[PDB]
């Protein structure tokens, strides 16, 4: 509907700033500005993927396209449980102290790697779900899941990156307010799409 | 009644606007935004679907057209209770110590799935009561119920991107304060026509 | 992807800015001094180094491009603790009372190094995870990993040092603005990645 | 990187503030006066010296390049404690009474002399760590640690000094202002790169 | 009047640059997609995207008034 492929949205942003001028290479350049500026805001049900991972070295290697991670969970064959977030004192001291709780209970970050805490060998799988950055939107990608859901978003940013080009103070700041805005409805009306019409009662565990 | 399909919103909008070097697609595109628009903020009795999905893998495909859940109810052959939201530790928790309740009474969100903690086999029935994006407008679509029901809503977008299009700000806000107020009553009037007028008195339940 | 090269971000300066009497070493410093004022600034995944490290004199030398520390962690063989921060007045009253706790407990800063309480014999192994400093950007350089992840962060910075070269003060502010916006946006993703959508307990321990 | 040397700083200087009647002299006296100011104002790792001298005459000579005092430690041969800082009175009361601690313990300040409580024969060993005056900038010294490190803040202080000379008040507390966040954001990270990120934990001495 | 570039080469018309932003271009190695640019040297239209000769454009502008005689 509406922006069905990135050249739909050049015609459209060439019609509407009404610039003759344009090559192909700064509008690229505006797209992946604007998709860039998505990365770092984005969380949604698109953005997200759950794939099973090894543990090699008693760790697991981060995503290349991470962003941001929602969940850890250990296979059914060493525990299944879900893993708890612990800062390098606990690690070393629980390390040193011979904790030795029932499975994998606990992970930490280190340099590039998660590190569990009860040392598993090589080959245990893992359950990683976590956001990832935004496909490419370009000639050879011409179709992205961002573009058909929300095109106004596409608009108008390339038309704050178009008038941010020439010079112009006002109207880029009032192509980037609407660019804004229209972010923080898609995000929000994401955000209470899963039980803002239900019932909560607080659930007891243990851990 | 007032304005009853597409051609009659052109032709009002260029009436109103006076703007004889409007095309088709750029009309088009209006209404589109407009309807893209709409699509994050209404929630009415025409926009609410309820239906029967089958349980495939332990879980339950969320519909393409799906933008906010009102309830999930289990099918009398498996219990017939209203699915509570519980979060990925609960989940796990209650499936690594057992809790064996009832009947399904859990659910909760991965990926694009439901997955209910009482795992059903494959074929069990539920009903899904939820809120989808609104119907299309275009020349393929010439009347919708949106339009049936307040034409002012679609007739006040359509200015104002109009106006966003002519590069012009003061009347733009102008027709956008003018849309979002009359949006703002309808879901309003919609919000209150249940018990707005009746009496309220508190039950108690135990799920 | 965006700008891949230093080449690209040059010639990008160029056509948004309109001047054409920049040279290279003009365009060389600009890029330089927005990674210096850079380095002041992020830490991230990218900036993180861990390795190995001989204790020599009762101390351990800094490294050169250390900016910020993160943890210190004694080897195996001499305890595997991780070390904790005392000032002078605790170290020097440590050594004259003869303290002897179990192993590397403790590590203080003088001069340029790092002094450990339980004093070791040359050679003990210890692993530091610290910060460093961004790589350089130059023609011997010409792609690194902080121009990848986010190209609108050196492209504002060159614009506002452009606009600081050519005596104009307005312009070099929305610029350094819009930076500022850009470094802000980044270090508050890479600080909510680790555990922003996770579950905190609280663990005791006993240094 | 960047600036290397006092002659680059000079051509950058006279670049950026578009001035061909600016002589050696005058750069020098505004490289000069750059210094002084930040003498008064920077405590860093690279500002800091730790020595061994003599105690004669009951008293430690001030060094002539000291600034800032960070510690005094007797040698082992004396104690081997860190001193603390007494009035006047109290070290006058303590002759006076023969106190009579262990070791060497406090210290006070007499014109340009540091007079120790427990007073030693002359040729008593003790380890100063204190502040020094950043070296100076012009031909004969042309490499400094401060220009290699930050080169920002010298060129934003040339320049200050530059539009303080030809009598313009706008221009020189904008440049100023900028000096100044510099000089701030640098004495930041050099204050927050020890134990900013480490566990602190409170221990008891007894003096 | 205009030069545009054959559909084969790019199909783009092109756009008047400066001597120094033509030589800012060949020295960063700008590689755009077709021929986009060009500028005036002497008797002769330089195109910056450098092309193998043989490439063909399609050129509007306007002539002198025939002889009459």
């Amino acid at each position: 509907a509406t922006i069905n492929n990135v050249t739909d949205l050049a015609i459209a942003a060439i019609q509407w700033s009404d610039r003759q001028d344009l090559t192909q290479e700064l509008l690229m350049l505006f797209i992946g500005n604007t998709t860039d500026r998505l990365n770092r805001l984005l969380r949604v049900r698109e953005n997200e993927h759950f794939e099973t991972l090894m543990a090699f070295g008693g760790g697991i290697e981060i995503p290349e396209h991470f962003v941001a991670l929602r969940s850890i969970t250990g296979d059914s064959l060493i525990g299944g449980r879900t893993l708890q977030y612990i800062t390098q004192d606990i690690f070393t001291h629980y390390v040193n102290y011979n904790y030795q709780p029932q499975g994998v209970t606990y992970y930490t970050r280190l340099g590039n790697f998660w590190r569990v805490f009860p040392v598993v060998p090589d080959g245990a799988p893992f359950i990683v779900n976590y956001w990832t950055v935004l496909p490419e939107l370009s000639l050879a990608n011409p179709t992205t899941w961002a573009l058909t859901k929300y095109p106004q978003i596409y608009l108008y940013g390339v038309l704050e990156q178009i008038y941010l080009y020439t010079m112009d103070e006002a109207r880029s700041q009032f192509w980037g307010q609407k660019l804004e805005r229209a972010v923080m409805e898609l995000q929000n009306e994401e955000n209470a799409a899963d039980f803002a019409s239900t019932r909560l009662a607080i659930k007891d565990i243990e851990r």
